């Protein structure tokens, strides 16, 4: 058979590395010499497909604004996928980066409304993404976030740090257990990329967290912003939020929710 996103090898040109990974590492480069592209390549041996396409797979039956859009795939080795080039890269780097310290609310919010957009997609279509955060949220020009790593990322039929209780224990992973996930990357806004939980390993969170501990009201944030974080932290998954109200709640933020914010040395 034949696939439809399959292109030649010779239709592209990678030119310059945007970083290596431990499976491969991703390129900057030129479709047909006039379509910017953003090239993942391989690594051989590790992986070494599982499918390693399977990345690409969801990707076709996908497309969001707030969704990193897939253009083309390479079949025969070296293995290639062509995609949509963010230029600023990871949202995790961008935070803990020289433009974190520069960033305001206001941009903050409204970053967190685009993944929130993206992920109220990926809700309308029943999927769950399963690795929600900082780490895999990619930024473009002017502030623009996209999700993306689709990792074992499919229907609905270690990051426990960002997991659902749920999800690391039962392995439920639901899309209200991806807005646990949204909450914990509300802190990560809020505090520009520190670690949540902090001084706190993986077996002494989850203990703590099954007993009802949540994260504390980070310095200079809201409370009306951190309710939204113990919402998204409800021990019974169905009293969570949906993306669709985390949308909609974040982008009418400074005028129904916080019309008085005050700009601070920090938020
Ligand atoms: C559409 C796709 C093929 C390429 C995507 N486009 C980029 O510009 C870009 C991309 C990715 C990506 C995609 C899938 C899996 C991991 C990926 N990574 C590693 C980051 C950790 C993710 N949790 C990417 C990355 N890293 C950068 C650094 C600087 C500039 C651009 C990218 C950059």
């Amino acid at each position: 058979a034949k696939d439809a996103w399959e292109i030649p090898r010779e239709s592209l040109r990678l030119e310059v590395k945007l970083g290596q990974g431990c499976f491969g590492e991703v390129w900057m480069g030129t479709w047909n010499g006039t379509t910017r592209v953003a090239i993942k390549t391989l690594k051989p041996g590790t992986m070494s497909p599982e499918a390693f396409l399977q990345e690409a797979q969801v990707m076709k039956k996908l497309r969001h604004e707030k969704l990193v859009q897939l253009y083309a795939v390479v079949s025969e080795e070296p293995i290639y996928i062509v995609g949509e080039y963010m230029s600023k890269g990871s949202l995790l780097d961008f935070l803990k980066g020289e433009m974190g310290k520069y960033l305001r609310l206001p941009q903050l919010v409204d970053m967190a409304a685009q993944i929130a957009s993206g992920m109220a997609y990926v809700e309308r279509m029943n999927y769950v993404h399963r690795d929600l955060r900082a780490a895999n949220i990619l930024v473009g020009e002017n502030l623009v976030c996209k999700v993306a790593d689709f990792g074992l990322a499919r229907l609905i039929e270690f990051p426990i740090k960002w997991t659902a209780p749920e999800a690391a224990l039962y392995g439920r992973f639901t899309i209200k257990s991806d807005v646990w996930s949204f909450g914990i990357l509300l802190t990560e806004l809020t505090t520009k990329g520190r670690v949540p939980y902090p001084g706190m390993v993986n077996r002494e969170v989850l203990d703590q967290v099954e007993r009802g501990y949540r994260m504390p009201c980070p310095p200079e944030c809201p409370e009306s912003l951190h309710d939204l974080m113990c919402q998204c932290w409800r021990k019974d998954p169905e009293e969570r939020p949906t993306f669709e109200y985390l949308q909609a709640f974040l982008e009418d933020y400074f005028t129904s929710t916080e019309p008085q914010y005050q700009p601070g040395e920090n938020l």
